[PDB]
RNA sequence: GGAAAUUAGGUGCGCUUGGCGUUUUAGAGCUAGAAAUAGCAAGUUAAAAUAAGGCUAGUCCGUUAUCAACUUGAAAAAGUGGCACCGAGUCGGUGCU
DNA sequence: GCCAAGCGCACCTAATTTCC
């Protein structure tokens, strides 16, 4: 017999039917294993499998980063007591001791509960004369007086444990401090080099403009706007944005043909400014000084007001004072009933909670606003409030914005203050510093030994590497190069050879020959068009691709075919106006070297090949010297400068044994070489890799040499669909050995689409870039009309004319692509305009006298980057024809058909594991045809019933599409892979995808191209009514063992309890505080004895136990061992079953029961409502004329509003167990019978929440609400029926635990 | 169906790094009462932990993927369950071997 | 439990040119 399977392949399901030729569903009774009365049993052949969803990474790797840095923070304070501990045992003995036990409870702390000095008395003191650490770190930077030691720890201390970012490469000059001062200065400087036009920076604030607690790009535009007739792309608005610390592009401004962009933070700066001085003249040297001079005042301005940043946080100590004190008087006099809930509430958002309660500056602020307002006198506090800088603490969310260089300052400070008093200070300075300082470069990663899967560093010497030692014991090199080659891709022709770097010469040699090859002309005097020859591709790389970066097909034609073969008409076929290919990396060395006879010298291919993959692999210049010492002889000392300068990124798809390279035996050849001259065959790469004629497909077919695990999991797409993948095919290879090891006939495969889950900074700041690059709130740019306004420039897309920036709804958002051919949505394929008429056609692409009207105006905003290059071509689509008829029909096509590539992947494993010469066809579809076949034929989905549509869905989909296959034969649905035939009636085409596909169904007894009947309106479609309404479906939650989290991460107060879990072996929660909530991994079943007390004496008993996640790891390795210690003697080893999340237990009356937990069960059953109510809900909650009003008829005639209820209460009564739930549901039922059947069908729906299998949920009805009630009691379970089920659940094996008590 | 180039967007994997949060303790609360309770004073900071913990002791590892049961394999993983027919409230019945 | 910065590599999507 032939059968045909039907897949439905979720984030969360797979959908599973086998399929006759009547399009039937085969039965089949299957062998039942265990110690049960049961034997065999009889299932259909659909079913569905159901699991949690697959996770990302990402999470795990967070978690992987933080441990390594909280690690090494707690490093960097060892590093510095190391440095401390001779000295301080002098001054004081037990004072880290005090330091490493300050979290003790008093009792169980060892030594004096003062951590400081050791006594109440100076220690009280100490907080009195220093409320903060800023207070003494200001003080010790400023004081020439010798101080305790350990006050100078614990100052250098904090600014070693909180040292500031990384993000400013270099040092910055404390001198620079004053705005204004270096604003006049960058002015000055400017009008010096520029007396023609000169810049009046008399009534300019800068202080305010520059420091404003706005953006870069708003302060940007606040002071270029006080400045008459300058524009912010200008030469003085980019020496702003650099000072500012953004990356503007000098490039216009020097009219420079390459990129001169700049950045103050960036490590090559120093470099790419010599860069740029070296074209524009030193002339700009002293001009790009003052505006790195203003960029250190305007950073320091910004974040603090000899210790710059203590004394800030000291004033806003002060201020806080000053201010509480203010607002405490305030309210005693005017709200005197409201300052016990401010001041000692923690429980409200005020100044208790935000200081005792845990409130957030945020909270405060929103709490005692109101407050404010309502007295008088709080005029000076609400302008702080709204300016965000009323009662701040001085640890807080912004403190981020601090580089390390300013916490560095005052360390250096302290150690030069306190240098001549204390010895060891003077010698460690460098030392203590570079604690603060080091970093571990990103190339490098973990310093590891050998016993970690994510090193790769290699070592040079066997030594403990540290902060100070770093470079003589860590080989950078040997390090950096394994980064990037463990990464790097390898030549799928040659899976052994390393792939070229991107920037190749021989790489860009390749790509241009390889179009240059294909290019084909037509002049006067030829009647037909011709292949370019060896000597003609030669002729033009020489005087064409050499002398130009890019080249265009204007220039092929008057600068070589008119200008040197003497042609005046030309026609150029192969390339539209410009070549793509380009020798970029040739004309780039070229510049630095100055020497043309060398590069074009292929005795020297192997060096510029070496030196090109130095400078794409390695980004150190102290690198790349080393890497370029052998070419020192070659090139003197500037050209060198300019070289190291130079590096590149990117890499590229194929190899260099694979381009020049491997050699055709008879030929002697290489590939290129074949580029190069191929007589008048002019074979490209496809064609030579290909040609059987060569022996390059051999080759490359006899270099190419995994588990299926590994091969999903190297595939590209979310962890989630790739779960569903893995589980897809062992869904299927089941299903052959249930059918007796015989393959399918046909195997229909539908995937779901995904769903989708700083975007508002994001948006803002391709504005921002746009406006500037045009010379024209951040949470507003979430509608698509406001953003689209900004994106237009305030203007219409199709007309030439302003758009009012208040009539947007009043105007039209209008998509390229019409909506009926192509599903997009987004604003890659969105317009906003005035009209929807102005378009042109409304079936079509913009019609081509709107784009020869605003073609311009586009490529404005194309190259203001407000528009995307695929928008802009949809948007001119008819320039180059328009949408074809035959475009029609793909669209409509790639509707019906699947396109994504995680799709073609399933396809192609499915095709690999069944055909071994094609036995079986895998067809991919959308969700489309089987969507519209339910719609069409009244087959109506309602997924909150039961699961039973995921089984639905896959039937439908073997149905379709194997009678579509039959009716219609035609491959461009069916999987084909390498096996590839290269070889109007459009409207015919578009007419047949648009309609006529699914006609056939329609109506009577349809036949195929060649007598063979397909479909029978008069039986086939009872026989589908027949399958969707068969009670038994084969659901299979997917049982899995918990893995993650120990608990949940919040750290919890001390409890009496005893519930709670110890942060640490020794920390008691009753004193520390916890966690709550472990999590477990599984659980077992527990059959032993156990001590009654308090006779000593012993009782078996059968007991669930939950394995945690923390406890898995000693449990696995020892259970006897394990089990013993919880109590548990007299264990039989035999009866240990280990019972994951889901395990399934059957009880009486066929009631099913699912573990959550050891101590909580899930609902195991399902409802299968008949096919009638299905229908009628459907019909009833959504409420052609002629044909949507007989639907309303049924919907009126019929009275099933009473019955599911009753479908509902037998089912409830029966399994679900609900009582006091049910009774408030048949009561709220009632109720509301009065209201129309449309809000009464709609809240039916919610009540299937109550049958839904799974974990129990609230669910609504109007009004009323039903709180959940979950089965907190997994006592049945013990004598219960456990159920092992296979993946398809048609093999089962079943354990009467009952008979193990 | 697949490959290369050109433009761009987007997603992931890995590394390096900053700032919060949380938890315990330190920062002597005072006065009037026999005490529960009132009147006030005060609040901004720090230490330490930040999965338990583990060994190979590294400035390393510690939350992804994968997992019914029963037989096998170092492993990857591979093996193990008779077929039609008639019905349908979760699968049942009848018949063949 | 959250927010933020930087670097590299790989992949997918989405139109053009040339091919298998």
């Amino acid at each position: 017999k032939k059968y045909s399977i039907g897949l439905a392949i979720g984030t969360n399901s797979v959908g599973w039917a086998v399929i006759t030729d009547e399009y039937k569903v085969p039965s089949k009774k299957f062998k039942v294993l265990g110690n049960t009365d049961r034997h065999s049993i009889k299932k259909n052949l659909i079913g569905a499998l159901l699991f949690d969803s697959g996770e990302t990474a990402e999470a795990t790797r967070l978690k992987r980063t933080a441990r390594r840095r909280y690690t090494r923070r707690k490093n960097r304070i060892l590093y510095l007591q190391e440095i401390f501990s001779n000295e301080m045992a002098k001054v004081d003995d037990s004072f880290f001791h005090r330091l490493e036990e300050s979290f003790l409870v008093e009792e169980d702390k060892k030594h004096e509960r003062h951590p400081i000095f050791g006594n109440i008395v100076d220690e009280v003191a100490y907080h009195e004369k220093y409320p903060t650490i800023y207070h003494l770190r200001k003080k010790l930077v400023d004081s020439t007086d010798k101080a305790d030691l350990r006050l100078i720890y614990l100052a250098l201390a904090h600014m070693i444990k909180f040292r500031g970012h990384f993000l400013i490469e270099g040092d910055l000059n404390p001198d620079n401090s004053d705005v204004d001062k270096l604003f006049i200065q960058l002015v000055q400087t400017y009008n010096q080099l520029f007396e023609e036009n000169p810049i009046n920076a008399s009534g300019v604030d800068a202080k305010a403009i520059l420091s404003a607690r706005l953006s870069k790009s708003r302060r940007l535009e606040n002071l270029i706007a006080q400045l008459p007739g300058e524009k912010k792309n200008g030469l003085f608005g980019n020496l702003i944005a650099l000072s500012l610390g953004l990356t503007p592009n000098f490039k216009s401004n020097f009219d420079l043909a390459e990129d001169a962009k700049l950045q103050l933070s960036k490590d090559t700066y120093d470099d790419d400014l010599d860069n740029l001085l070296a074209q524009i003249g030193d002339q700009y040297a002293d001009l790009f000084l003052a505006a790195k001079n203003l960029s250190d005042a305007i950073l320091l301005s910004d974040i603090l007001r000899k210790a710059p940043l203590s004394a800030s946080m000291i004033k806003r100590y002060d201020e806080h004072h000053q201010d509480l004190t203010l607002l405490k008087a305030l309210v005693r006099q005017q709200l005197p009933e409201k300052y016990k809930e401010i001041f000692f509430d923690q429980s409200k958002n005020g100044y208790a909670g935000y200081i005792d309660g845990g409130a957030s500056q945020e909270e405060f602020y929103k709490f005692i606003k109101p407050i404010l307002e309502k007295m008088d006198g709080t005029e000076e506090l609400l302008v702080k409030l709204n300016r965000e800088d009323l009662l701040r603490k001085q640890r807080t969310f912004d403190n981020g914005s601090i580089p390390h260089q300013i916490h560095l300052g005052e360390l250096h400070a302290i150690l030069r203050r306190q240098e001549d008093f204390y010895p060891f200070l003077k010698d460690n300075r460098e030392k203590i510093e570079k604690i603060l300082t080091f970093r571990i470069p990103y190339y490098v990663g973990p310093l590891a030994r050998g016993n970690s899967r994510f090193a790769w560093m290699t070592r040079k010497s066997e030594e403990t590497i540290t902060p100070w030692n770093f470079e003589e014991v860590v080989d950078k090199g040997a390090s950096a190069q394994s980064f990037i080659e463990r990464m790097t891709n390898f030549d799928k022709n040659l899976p052994n050879e390393k792939v070229l770097p991107k920037h190749s010469l021989l790489y860009e040699y390749f790509t241009v020959y390889n179009e240059l090859t294909k290019v084909k002309y037509v002049t006067e005097g030829m009647r037909k068009p011709a292949f370019l020859s060896g000597e003609q591709k030669k002729a033009i790389v020489d005087l064409l691709f050499k002398t130009n970066r890019k080249v265009t097909v204007k220039q092929l034609k008057e600068d070589y075919f008119k200008k040197i073969e003497e042609f005046d008409s030309v026609e150029i076929s192969g390339v539209e106006d410009r070549f793509n290919a380009s020798l970029g990396t040739y004309h780039d060395l070229l510049k630095i070297i100055k020497d043309k006879d060398f590069l074009d010298n292929e005795e020297n291919e192997d060096i510029l090949e070496d030196i090109v993959l130095t400078l794409t692999l390695f980004e150190d210049r102290e690198m790349i010297e080393e890497r370029l010492k052998t070419y020192a002889h070659l090139f003197d000392d500037k050209v060198m400068k300019q070289l190291k300068r130079r590096r590149y990124t990117g890499w590229g798809r194929l190899s260099r044994k694979l381009i020049n390279g491997i050699r055709d035996k008879q030929s002697g050849k290489t590939i290129l070489d074949f580029l190069k001259s191929d007589g008048f065959a002019n074979r490209n790469f496809m064609q030579l890799i290909h040609d059987d004629s060569l022996t390059f497909k051999e080759d490359i077919q006899k270099a190419q040499v995994d588990s299926l695990h590994e091969h999903i999991a190297n595939l590209a797409g979310s962890p989630a669909i790739k779960k569903g993948i893995l589980q897809t095919v062992k869904v299927v290879d089941e299903l052959v050995k249930v059918m007796g090891r015989h393959k399918p006939e046909n195997i229909v495969i539908e995937m779901a689409r995904e769903n989708q889950t700083k975007n508002s900074r994001e948006r803002m700041k391709r504005i921002e870039e746009g406006i500037k690059e045009l010379g024209s709130e951040n949470t507003q740019l979430q509608n698509e009309k406001l953003y689209l306004y900004y994106l237009q420039n305030g203007r219409d897309m199709y007309v030439d004319q302003e758009l009012d920036i208040n009539r947007l709804s009043d105007y039209d958002v209008d998509a390229i692509v019409p909506q009926s051919f192509l599903k997009d949505d987004s604003i890659d394929n969105k317009v906003l305009t005035r009209s929807d008429k102005n378009r042109g056609k409304s079936d079509n692409v913009p019609s081509e006298e709107v784009v020869k009207k605003m073609k311009n105006y586009w490529r404005q905003l194309l190259n203001a980057k407000l528009i995307t290059q695929r928008k802009f071509d949809n948007l001119t689509k008819a320039e180059r024809g328009g949408l074809s008829e035959l475009d029609k029909a793909g669209f409509i096509k790639r509707q019906l058909v699947e396109t994504r590539q995680i799709t073609k992947h399933v396809a192609q494993i499915l095709d690999s594991r069944m055909n071994t010469i094609r036995e079986v066809k895998v067809i991919t579809l959308k969700s489309k045809l089987v969507s519209d076949f339910r719609k069409d034929f009244q087959f109506y989905k309602v997924r909150e019933i039961n699961n039973y549509h995921h089984a639905h869905d896959a039937y439908l989909n073997a149905v379709v599409g194997t009678a579509l296959i039959k009716k219609y034969p035609k491959l461009e649905s069916e999987f084909v892979y390498g096996d590839y035939k290269v070889y109007i009636g459009k409207a015919t085409a578009k007419y047949f995808f648009y309609s006529n596909i699914m006609n056939f169904f329609k109506t009577i007894e349809t036949n195929g191209e060649t007598g063979e009947i397909v479909w029978d309106k008069g039986r086939d479609f009872a026989t589908v009514r027949k399958v969707l309404s068969m009670p038994q479906v084969n659901i299979v939650k997917k049982t899995e063992v918990q893995t993650g989290g120990f608990s949940k991460e919040s750290i919890l107060p001390k409890r009496n309890s005893d519930k709670l879990i110890a942060r640490k072996k020794d920390w008691d929660p009753k004193k520390y505080g916890g966690f709550d909530s472990p999590t477990v991994a599984y659980s077992v079943l527990v059959v032993a004895k156990v001590e009654k007390g308090k006779s000593k004496k012993l009782k078996s008993v059968k007991e669930l136990l939950g394995i945690t996640i923390m406890e898995r790891s000693s449990f696995e390795k020892n259970p006897i061992d394990f089990l013993e210690a919880k109590g548990y003697k007299e264990v039989k080893k035999d009866l240990i079953i280990k019972l994951p999340k889901y395990s399934l237990f059957e009880l009486e009356n066929g009631r099913k029961r699912m573990l959550a937990s050891a101590g909580e069960l899930q609902k195991g059953n399902e409802l299968a409502l008949p096919s009638k109510y299905v229908n009628f809900l459907y019909l009833a909650s959504h409420y052609p004329e002629d044909n949507e009003q007989k639907q309303l008829f049924v919907e009126q005639h019929k009275h099933y509003l009473d019955e599911i209820i009753e479908q509902i209460s037998e089912f409830s009564k029966r399994v679900i167990l609900a009582d006091a739930n049910l009774d408030k549901v048949l009561s709220a039922y009632n109720k509301h019978r009065d209201k129309p059947i449309r809000e009464q069908a709609e809240n039916i729906i919610h009540l299937f929440t109550l049958t839904n299998l799974g974990a129990p949920a609230a669910f609504k009805y109007f009004d009323t609400t039903i709180d959940r009630k979950r089965y907190t009691s997994t006592k049945e379970v013990l004598d219960a029926t456990l159920i092992h089920q296979s993946i398809t659940g048609l093999y089962e094996t079943r354990i009467d635990l009952s008979q193990l008590g």
